[PDB]
């Protein structure tokens, strides 16, 4: 009815697929654009399955961007980062279109705007603020995502469940706290948000309480619940920062964004804004998935483990 | 006709496709398995205009595999690092059929009856050399194949040319040797000495003499083809065995490998012995492509970077 109609580029990406179903959940018409090439032949059937429109094509294709933005009110771009500034075909053709209602680039990880980080990640980070700052130059009504750590991603990348080695590595002291939401969670939360007028040009922060902890107390958590003790081997953070000046892009990428979640503790180094909106607060009717709830998920049906693309 | 038959796992691999198309260009009946699910289905139906019989199915369907071994003489392995110890599965099935009259199991690098590595890539090559004494335990005809260096993967590799960057990673001094071959050649010359009575039971090593070279002259040359210098960052030696100490897997695995490529030299750290047999003197109708040849290629039609998989 009177259901916002989204569009979702790079819908079929690891976040991605979790805010097309939680759009279509929400009852949402939904646009998913991808690429005539692409391997997401069996999720594209599952997409369709649920009631998304596929819309095939390339970035490149501008005018095609532009008819497609007519036709709906809120855009959200999952892209990776190879293409950060390629979303800025997305900008030019929402600019053109005129009518959108809401646009969400791709950040859902730290809060580029009160962070930094070593050389290679900060070149990122810095491509993403670039589009933001031009969101706001041209008077883009936006919500910008900051999800934090993504939780199956990281407890796979921290924990490796999947290994049956009696060692575990911890990068730094392991002292530094980081908060860590659901994947599905993440997806649903963001489409939400994207609609609700209380995140309105407005950066809304993925933090709730139940879900902020160390990498130590993680591996406790872990060892408590599966009833395995581990030998915990420390990279020490110098070692961390020598890699990402002397190890080739992008092999030092990954690098320096361990240094920053987990080292500089990024994701709760800092204390909310006046403006700042968390969006555990917003829904009563919701909640995200716990450490707890998450760890009982890896023992029960755990989900493969992923990696970012750089 | 009296063309050998040959069946190949893992055709639409890495490497793999090369042997396939190696086989079909040399007149060679071409049977590739492959799953039922795998995502190479483009790739599939090039090997099918250019001859070659697909056969689908899982490595567990041990009827599958005798009946399929009973069809053909000669085996090549392509498969993976995380597949080594399945390569058990085909060597059943070899054995029950009885009338394989070559086998290749997936060395095609490092020659591991003569050299050692660190724990990571040991332990890997450890697994490579339990499929060889179960090979010669059941007298089975084989051939063990020592590529050396995949060229345009270590090209991309170290050279990143796809990058303009100014500088370029060196590890370890930079002066330790080592061969490449061009992935297409291995191809080829794999097939070639897979019929080859010269291989019949015997290790083969790829080493041309036009393509040994260390990392500075590699960079050297790469300079001098392109007309731009690189600012050389060293990564020492005894920071690399640290992080393969301290590193979780698969993340070690490639830098213990680049410790044994790179740093001991093991592709050229020893001379040969009276059994073996060097690739490059046995067709005086073929020749290996030379790294000046290489480095053409990459200036003028470079292909793809890989990453293989741990
Ligand atoms: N907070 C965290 O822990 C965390 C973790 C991972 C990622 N991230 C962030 O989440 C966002 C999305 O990351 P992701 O891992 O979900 O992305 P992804 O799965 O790597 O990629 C998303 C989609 O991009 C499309 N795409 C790929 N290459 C393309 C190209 N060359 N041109 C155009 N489209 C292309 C693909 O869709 P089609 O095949 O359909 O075209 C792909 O599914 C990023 O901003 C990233 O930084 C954060
Ligand atoms: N000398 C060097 O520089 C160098 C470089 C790279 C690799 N290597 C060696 O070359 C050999 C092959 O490596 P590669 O990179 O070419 O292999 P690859 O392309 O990663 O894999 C080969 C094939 O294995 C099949 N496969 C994948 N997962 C499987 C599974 N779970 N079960 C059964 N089959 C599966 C796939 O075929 P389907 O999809 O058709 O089933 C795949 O195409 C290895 O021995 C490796 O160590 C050496
Ligand atoms: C360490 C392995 O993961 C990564 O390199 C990147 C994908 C992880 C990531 C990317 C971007 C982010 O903002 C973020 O903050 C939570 C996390
Ligand atoms: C450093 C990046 O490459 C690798 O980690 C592995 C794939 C390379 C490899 C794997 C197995 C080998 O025997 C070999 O010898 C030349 C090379």
């Amino acid at each position: 009815g009177m259901k916002s109609k989204i569009l979702i580029f790079g819908g079929t990406g690891y976040i991605g697929n979790h805010m097309v179903k939680g759009s279509l959940k929400l009852g949402h018409p939904t646009y998913v654009f991808t690429r005539p090439n692409s391997s997401k032949t069996t999720l594209l059937d599952e997409f369709q399955s649920l009631g998304a429109i596929i819309v095939k094509g390339e970035l490149d294709e501008h005018e095609k961007l532009v008819e497609l933005m007519k036709k709906v009110d809120v855009v959200i771009s999952a892209l990776a980062f190879p293409q950060i500034l390629d979303q800025f075909k997305i900008l030019e053709a929402i600019k053109v279109a005129g009518n959108i209602k809401r646009f969400l680039p791709s950040d859902f990880g730290v809060e580029e705007d009160r962070i930094n980080a070593l050389p290679p990640f900060e070149a990122l980070i810095e491509r993403k603020r670039m589009i933001r700052r031009a969101i706001e130059e041209a008077n883009i009504p936006y919500t910008y995502v900051s999800a934090n750590c993504f939780a199956s991603y990281f407890i796979n990348y921290l924990l490796r469940p999947y290994d049956p080695k009696d060692e575990i590595t911890v990068y730094g002291t392991g002292e530094a706290k980081f908060a860590m939401n659901y994947e599905q969670d993440i997806g649903l939360y963001t489409i939400k948000v994207a609609t609700d007028p209380r995140a309105l040009n407005r950066v809304v922060i993925y933090r709730p309480s139940t879900n902020i902890i160390t990498q130590l107390e993680l591996i406790s958590r872990w060892e408590k619940k599966i009833g395995k003790k581990f030998k915990k081997i420390h990279v020490p953070e110098e070692e961390i920062v020598a890699l990402t000046k002397e190890l080739p892009e992008p092999e030092n990428i990954p690098i320096a964004i361990l240094h920053c979640l987990f080292i500089d503790g990024a994701t709760m180094s800092y204390d909310f804004k006046e403006n700042d909106v968390e969006a555990s607060t917003l829904y009563p009717e919701l909640k995200f998935t716990t450490i707890d709830e998450l760890l009982d998920i890896f023992v029960h049906d755990p989900p493969p483990p992923a990696s970012a693309a750089f």
